């Protein structure tokens, strides 16, 4: 009955379906050409067919309704949106637009939709009167993003350590330091899968720019939630397309008081995308940095807060370092100040092979006072005085034992004073 | 057993099949996957697999045994080559080849080739002992190919006005010539359906690039023989390998003594595709084109030869102008003696609704001597000198009147004279 | 034992041949390649190996002997000369060098000339005692050029027309202007049978520039003397350097007082090829053509002469008109008041089926009083005071029945009287 139900439905019950109606050799045709069959089979018929899909306007007030599945690729599966439509309804994109698709055209490969019965998961009389994400005014994070599984697993303790550590809130933009081989994929799927655990009302969003397939489809079933990716092979278009139309996803959810996390991995990569993707502007900067190259992953970095009106936008981005190349350090340095909170993996203990390897002293965050409780910062204060004057490869050594034997970290705040 | 036969069997049979070992899950994932899952699924049990590929040769040795199917693109499905094991077994490019399928190594994302059984429908040793193309000795075209059906459809009336205006010959480098808008891919698919049905031992092959995918759907379903096609929306490398793929699998079908026809759509923008990926030379010609630039599609447009020794290499092609760009102009010009056969295209004849549409009087082939007989010369002769004073809209209209009160182009003659 | 032998000798007895010695595995491989690796085979018996070549200098000061049936390519059987050794004998470009071949040495990938027996069919003391060619001093063509078969024959006739329009003398710089398609190839043809028939002493070269591969092959089988060319698949850097060897080769030729004659087709490709390879000059004429482009094939064509101390060189290169490319007509601009004699060919006679077509009327030649005869040329006025009243058709097909009713035409001038 909708379009996008039928791309997920096995093969084996589309030929049964197609066949109900009477269409002929679907066993040997394609699945996209069984999916448009059954488009067919009702386009003359007049039966009405339902689908769905994400805003993605163009330039001449023409857009096309890409799916999450496929990445936000360009296809024939799209559904074709008019200039009218902005008309007859506020178009913006990102919008997740629902209602019966109409037949197309002559010379339109595109099924087109008569009219929108759903915008952004409500109806389009109501998601019009949403007021706008850049009118909000921004607050700092307060409520605090719990992320202890209490499972007592060695991958429950690192939930447990990175609140220790630098404890994230709702709407905080934060970034962490990434040095080579520092299993930072690992404990990416631990947060997410926290995540879904503890605040599954939240729309839980996973962001791969430039990653091997491998981890993609990792990433894919290791998350519960949306996970959308842009392949390595991909061009740089590709990867500022995909990135630059996820954040509009985001933002219409915050217009809707959604609160929104988005992990990035990594900036690095997706500010090296735009850098290559833009014109030259005459200045450049050192390491190969185009001057107004790194105003775009700006916009789209700095969006992440804490709305005061209500929702919340967190994105965690992955800063790439000593990798060897020149233009993983400027990029850091222009983000150096960007982010509220900073997250740097050890690269020393990682040759140690302890997971997770993470500087304590180093990384922290700011304004945790909101975050915490009156209590909570008094006790990690107390953890401050102590890891920070001793070498962090032995005290990272020592916690996690001790975070094993204990139950809560409310608890593992009790053990090192008696 | 063999891979093709799993590249090309209805979804229905693999679930069949992937439940005999206990395969499950098969109809939730993708046609590819359960593909990758029953091949993986002799791996594990050391049952035999067979596979075969279209050789393509890189830059280092390495290769991937491109399927014909999917136009020769990227895909897992590619068997991986050695550069030692083109070493071992002596092949080149466009080679094809056909053997046992050993499992990939870890870290390896394609199936590899341990051994080789059959290279062209032949032994690998004996295709070996086998005279190299090039060395070969070029001649003109003797065997005249029957280009009427004889059938007496509407279709056949098309073909039949081709042998009145320019014979084609084995090994005959052809050219068509043709301003756009003048209905020229349904002539071309007369051609495909007239040599398909008189010369079935001909290896029929098409070749259409930079065409909207309608046309590209159109020629499959339309054509018996094999057709590889790519759309114009694949950037200009794809389309220097896909015609480099084509022309290299035809050359070594002729050091198989066996006839080949490539029909080309459109040699005037493949001339472009060629113009793109050439690096800089820094001296450029007029109309933006470069004199080195339209040096590799000569050569891919000079391969077409009669050869003595054996085999064929039959090489049709059509050029756009009234385009309204002196790149598409100064092909046709540089292009113009090349080819032995010309049939020119009217844009006249097309507004009077003429099919086939060809300037008669001009259009003909050198050295046809060898073609036709000295009785079918003579008649052929007579017939040039009373149409060369009518012009070219009124010799369509007298000569389609002609030929449709008539059966045979034989029996044609003998009305003419009487 | 005979490197020529071997270069002569077929591909399908290469490979027989070397099956001889044992090896295996040649068919996959260049006609070159199989000679190559041959040799190596005697080269460890240490029989001695006979061979020759035309030397070509490079600029560093070392050349090769390339081979005249390997159409002048940069070939594996080239042999190195040494710099000093073209120090103890005076050689430069197109020396003819013969003798035995030494097995390479270590590192070398070129064979090398151990003793120079022969030097342009003479001992090598003697060939530094012949003057420089351009210290000849040029003269006026005087040795009539006798081009009629005299055996009455069908292709007769045509000789007997060129010889009644333009008589062509030892060191008579031709130029024959013909329209496409009007036989130019069957004049060409022609003139070559009739040249090596009538003066089998004077040495004959034929030179084809952007020539098709199915004519190269069938020029070979006619012309009873060296035949290069350079198909449209080679660079123009190949096309230009054919040439270079050919006037070269015939310089050498002319100081051992020999006749060396020169069909070349067509000077207006070698033009086009020279415009492409040398660098721009800064002033751009019309169509395209460098001004200082053509300083090159004019020296080229600028040859020809009648050397007074001895010997000649006779050049008679085809000119292409109406091609419908101005670049084409610019040459013939350059080329019309050059050579010492035309020979103006007519599409219109060529489409009245009429063959030679030859423009009698505007045909000629000058200085046509050393050749002849007083009482030959009184006779020849004659027929020009008849033909130039009439058309260009008409008189042709006048001369065609005439010239057919006698055998010689001396007999035909004794009818005309009476
Ligand atoms: O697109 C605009 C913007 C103003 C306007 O009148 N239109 C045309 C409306 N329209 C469609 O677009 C398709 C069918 C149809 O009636
Ligand atoms: O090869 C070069 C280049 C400059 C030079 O002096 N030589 C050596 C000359 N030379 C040979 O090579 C063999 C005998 C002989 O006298």
């Amino acid at each position: 009955m909708n379009l996008t139900e039928l791309k997920n439905t096995p093969v084996s019950e589309l030929i049964t379906l197609g066949e109900n109606m009477g269409l002929e050799n679907l066993a040997r045709m394609r699945k996209q050409d069984i999916i448009f069959a059954i488009l067919k089979q009702h386009a003359k018929s007049g039966e009405d067919i339902f689908g769905d899909g994400v805003l993605e306007i163009l330039q001449d007030g023409f857009g096309f309704l890409r799916s999450a599945d496929s990445s936000y690729l360009a296809g024939p599966d799209d559904i074709y949106v008019s200039p009218c439509q902005i008309r007859r309804f506020n178009l913006r994109t990102g919008d997740t637009i629902s209602g019966k698709i109409r037949p197309p055209k002559e010379g339109e490969r595109y099924f087109a939709l008569l009219k929108v019965n759903e915008v952004n998961f409500d109806k389009p009389e109501n998601a019009r009167n949403k007021i706008l994400f850049e009118n909000l005014t921004p607050l700092h994070a307060n409520s605090r993003l719990r992320m202890e599984r209490g499972n007592g697993s060695t991958e429950d303790l690192t939930a447990r350590v990175l609140d220790l550590a630098s404890p994230i809130g709702r709407g905080q933009r934060g970034l962490i330091v990434a040095p080579p081989k520092a299993g930072k994929t690992m404990l990416l799927q631990n947060i997410a899968q926290s995540i879904a655990y503890n605040h599954p009302d939240c729309v839980l969003m996973v962001l791969l720019i430039d990653e091997r397939p491998e981890e993609v489809t990792e990433m894919q079933r290791l998350v519960k939630g949306e996970v959308v990716a842009s392949t390595f092979d991909e061009p740089a278009s590709r990867h500022v397309q995909v990135a630059e139309m996820v954040i509009e996803k985001a933002k219409r959810l915050v217009e809707h008081k959604k609160d929104v996390i988005i992990l990035l991995d990594s900036i690095t990569r997706l500010a090296r995308a735009y850098n290559t993707v833009v014109p030259a502007s005459g200045k450049v900067l050192t390491g190969g940095v185009d001057a107004n190259a790194l105003h775009r992953p700006k916009r789209f970095f700095g969006a992440a807060r804490n709305v005061e009106e209500g929702g919340s936008l967190t994105i965690i981005a992955t800063a790439l370092i000593d990798t060897g190349s020149k233009m993983d350090e400027v990029i850091y340095e222009e983000f150096k100040g960007t982010g509220n909170m900073e997250l740097h993996l050890s690269r020393k203990i990682a040759e140690k092979r302890v997971f997770p390897a993470i500087d304590y002293n180093r990384s922290g965050t700011r304004k945790e006072e909101l975050l915490t409780t009156q209590e909570e910062l008094q006790k990690m204060w107390i953890l401050r005085k102590i890891i920070h004057p001793m070498g962090e490869i032995d005290a990272m050594e020592f916690l996690i034992n001790k975070l094993a034997c204990t139950k809560t970290n409310d608890d593992f705040f009790e053990m090192m004073k008696r």
